[PDB]
């Protein structure tokens, strides 16, 4: 029965029992290194909004014990036998899925995200346990080749908020230079966005509802324009400029500000949540057909390329790394956003056996 | 201008038609000019006739899609000779030089000229003789009918553009087409004829009835049933939505397969509710899409001739046109109306 006796590889990390959510030491068990198996030492575990949601079960259908850990890199300790991608030692980068069903149409053109059966890594999707933890073994296939430029303890929220942003910014053409791309909100996902947006050749807009951020934006991120979504004068100007718009703020706001200031064939991805629905009038939608897309996460093709890319541009995220003992008030923190802008769980160095 | 026409024309927004008195331009060097036979109407006439949106330049003479007869050409025009069938869609010309215009969807340009004179100062093709350039005007093929064939000018590009540009034009692909009214029965039509397996969607049992024995549909989803909905779930590659009414599409969403696209055609008063979760889990999209570009219409045509496909019309006389306005209203026509411009527009009294 116990997680520690199924399986031969010992580990130990931290889970959550209930849906209170408190983390506490957890020992448990991993599979043998098969022959196309990689496993490897957990270096720093990236966190989110979404271990928050998980770990107190906010949808209700949480598996305790609940190990977090869907953005993982670390050392590579193993590789079975017939591993072609690593070698011991090399650098490897976990996401959020460990496997799929490898056969149905999503996974034959390499978009297996979507699959139907896909097996997320830490087990909302499953059974498995996440990677916040001192070892983690996973198939070659959803294994990341981590570059040796790339910084593991800024680059693992690559894994998380990285993709959700490069994913849509490619698929819709909104990855060439020149083009004039807006962000909404300048938080996790929108920090991001903008680094990877610079480093396509866009002119930039950060859209916000903070005249703070103006500052902030135009100092630290290069960005070009800044539009007050309050101030109208300031909008109207702008409207039909933009080819894409990636929208990541939480907050209940309207878009159709945002579908009038694309261009005609424009397009706003929606990376944020809010409880509040979008009320979309179809004239905002037929006038110059423009679309609203949603996007999470990413293919493992698109993954790979985005890490080669975020090495090859010196992109990584802004984190605070912590010990893995400061977890339980990471998440109190999460839920305030008080962070700039992702926890990174420094495993390597403050995990200790127990 | 030199060139003397006649047609009909609303004067005030009562939307009344009656006999009206114009003029063209003689054919300039890259110009079309044509008998008109057939004229198509539309929703969108009603509309514009009736002022619903408060800026209609009168008189207004309708016709934004129409066919005919070629009667004289240009110096330099090379698509066309004399006594050819031709056609003209929602727009005449655009500005050229600009971004939409260079890239071939001229339809985006916002200095675009519409036929009936509405973006612009123009007189639509309900009228005994048209003259265009010759960039838009379309190259009609000997086996589409002129009849059945000029509402593809509007409800077929409108249909047609979406399917091309959101690739839902491969063989094998599982389309929904929600409502079965005039944008409907042709996003059918060019559905099946791509080689799709269509799932009509509709709020009328009535429909399910008519969709499998006039048109071949496949499937039939009810959308106030909620069990016969959720048996579907992520089934659909696309969704073309042409409902005109109030109504949720957070179900339609839910049709789609990951990395599905519904494509909105009608327009609603009521805005559409879509929680983020909707678009979000599974990456969909919604998009918006009236009309398309000159290469795009061409194309269309060709297609059309080459796979048989055609509206379902009533050919009206002229003098019918008012009370086919009063049916436009009711939704009452199966399923455009065409007016015979070539055997019931007299020429006025002298
Ligand atoms: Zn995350
Ligand atoms: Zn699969
Ligand atoms: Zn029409
Ligand atoms: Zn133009």
């Amino acid at each position: 029965k116990s997680p520690e006796n199924v399986y031969p590889v010992k580990t130990f990390g931290f889970a959550a029992k209930d849906s209170s959510g408190f983390f506490s030491p957890f020992n448990f068990s991993r599979r043998a290194t098969g022959e196309n198996d990689v496993q490897f030492k957990v270096l720093y575990c990236g966190t989110c909004n979404y271990d928050l949601e998980m770990s107190t079960n906010k949808f209700g259908m949480t598996k305790y014990p609940f190990v977090i850990g869907h953005e993982i890199v670390g050392v590579v300790t193993e590789i079975g036998s017939k591993v072609q991608k690593f070698k011991v030692g090399d650098k490897v980068g976990v996401g959020g899925f460990v496997g799929a069903c490898e056969k149905c149409e999503m996974c034959v053109n390499g978009v297996e995200n979507n699959c139907s059966k896909v097996e997320s890594t830490d087990g909302h999707f499953g059974n498995n346990f996440g990677g916040c933890c001192n070892i983690m073994v996973v198939n070659e296939k959803y294994a990341v080749v981590w570059p040796e430029n790339l910084p593991l303890h800024s680059g693992v929220p690559l894994l998380c908020a990285g993709i959700t942003t490069y994913s849509p910014l490619r698929r819709y053409g909104l990855d060439k230079p020149g083009l004039n791309i807006g962000i909404a909100g300048l938080g996790g996902l929108g920090h991001l966005a903008i680094r990877f947006a610079k480093a396509f050749g866009a002119k930039v807009t950060l859209i916000s509802s903070s005249v703070k951020k103006k500052r902030e934006a135009l100092e630290k991120f290069g960005v070009d324009s800044f539009l007050l979504n309050s101030n109208p004068e300031e909008m109207q100007g702008a409207y039909g400029t933009l080819d894409g718009i990636i929208d990541t703020m939480p907050v209940a706001h309207s878009i159709v500000p945002f579908l009038a200031l694309l261009k005609p064939l424009g397009k706003l991805i929606i990376l944020g949540v809010p409880e509040e629905p979008f009320e979309v009038p179809a004239p905002a939608l037929l006038m110059g057909g423009k679309l609203i897309a949603g996007s999470a996460a990413g293919s493992m093709k698109e993954t790979q390329e985005m890490i080669d890319f975020a090495a090859k541009h010196n992109i990584v995220a802004d984190v605070e790394v912590i010990p893995i003992d400061y977890l339980n008030t990471a998440m109190e923190r999460i839920k305030n956003s008080d962070v700039k802008y992702r926890f990174v769980i420094d495993v390597g160095n403050t995990l200790k056996s127990p």
